[PDB]
């Protein structure tokens, strides 16, 4: 029994976070590259958490399967297809879903990712890549899909390369930049090649998310707000800490892309407390809801729908709001910005 029947935006949700736990299996298999399973629940036991950790001990999963993963012109394209097929399947009718492209990259990339050998599959490639999957599994499935680029926090020497590829791929599938990583490397969002990406992101009109507040004090959704000029903050859930900075942003519209499952998991909400979305709706704030890892926290939209709903006292009237306000807040141009919002309209009637 769905918690919300009834189309849903997805703001928040990272590419090589959510792939098929049958196509990591497939591509070990092909490619010779250890997997620590060889059925898929054993796969989906030891990948995936069903218990809270940390930050950085929820980082360590991708060690081990984006291997097989990476440098594969065929997987990349394959991960993107069924990305698009997972999300229709969900009710999600628009979905903006993000990457580091050079996490995925086995040529013109220092440091090589995953201990590689030099292939012929540059960041650029993987990109495009990527773009022909959504692309083709938009037409497939029938729903709207672009992509935003991640900078890396402990890599600010590729941020640079991804706001020059945000430009390259603008709007075909590109639509912003995102600064993900691990947010507990102190300081890390003034490192000066974020600085410098966000920057020129500012000055080129290419659009801002970051990664902020997710385990980090206010102090960093400050550095994503007034130096990054984050145009949305990735969870943003330790805003509420610093009172002023917190009020300060409702009265800005500021957009929290909110992903509850995943804060449970990753230890960036105390389940000791009340979560920071029942603050944000109660303030009216504008936010929106999303899965952020589903492979790694064995979940579907529906699991976010469901705790919200069961634990959180969210309406139907909310789901509705906080969608509309995800449309709102996506990084579509305003034509079809406004073609979202009349088929919301429409099918929330
Ligand atoms: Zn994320």
């Amino acid at each position: 029994t769905p918690a919300f029947n009834k189309p849903k935006v997805e703001l928040h949700v990272h590419l090589d976070g959510a792939i098929k736990p049958e196509t990591i299996l497939y591509f070990g298999k092909k490619r010779g590259i250890a997997l620590p399973a060889d059925t898929v629940e054993e796969l989906r036991n030891i990948i995936g958490m069903d218990k809270p950790l940390s930050l950085p001990g929820f980082l360590a999963k991708f060690d081990y399967y984006m291997p097989v993963i990476a440098g594969c012109r065929e997987a990349i394209k394959r991960i993107a297809y069924e990305f698009v097929e997972m999300k229709a399947k969900e009710g999600v009718v628009y979905v903006e879903v993000r990457y580091s492209p050079h996490l995925l990259a086995n040529s013109k990339v220092d440091p090589m990712p995953w201990n590689q050998t030099e292939g012929d599959v540059t960041p650029d490639d993987v990109v495009d890549l990527v773009n022909q999957g959504l692309q083709e599994g938009e037409q497939a499935f029938g729903i709207k899909v672009r992509s935003i680029l991640c900078c890396m926090r402990h890599q600010p020497s590729w941020s640079l390369e991804v706001l020059e590829l945000c430009k390259k791929y603008n709007q075909k599938t590109v639509v912003a930049m995102d600064l993900a990583g691990d947010e507990t490397i102190e300081g890390s969002s003034l490192f000066p090649g974020h600085v410098e990406a966000y920057e020129g992101a500012v000055k080129n009109g290419i659009h801002r998310t970051v990664h902020a507040g997710e385990v980090g004090s206010p102090e960093v959704v400050r550095e994503a707000v007034d130096i990054l000029k984050t145009e949305r903050v990735g969870h943003g859930y330790h805003t509420i800490e610093d009172e002023a900075l917190y009020n300060r942003l409702l009265k800005e519209n500021m957009h929290f892309e909110v992903c509850p499952w995943s804060s449970y998991l990753t230890g960036a909400w105390d389940p000791k407390t009340t979560h920071a979305v029942v603050r944000f709706k109660n303030d009216k704030a504008n936010y929106s809801l999303n899965t952020d890892d589903p492979l790694i926290f064995k979940s579907t939209l529906d699991t976010d729908y469901q705790m919200t709903k069961k634990d959180m006292g969210f309406t139907e009237e909310e789901f509705k709001r906080l969608n509309i306000n995800a449309a709102k807040s996506s990084f579509l141009p305003e034509e079809e910005k406004k073609e979202l919002l009349e088929r919301l309209y429409r099918e929330y009637q």
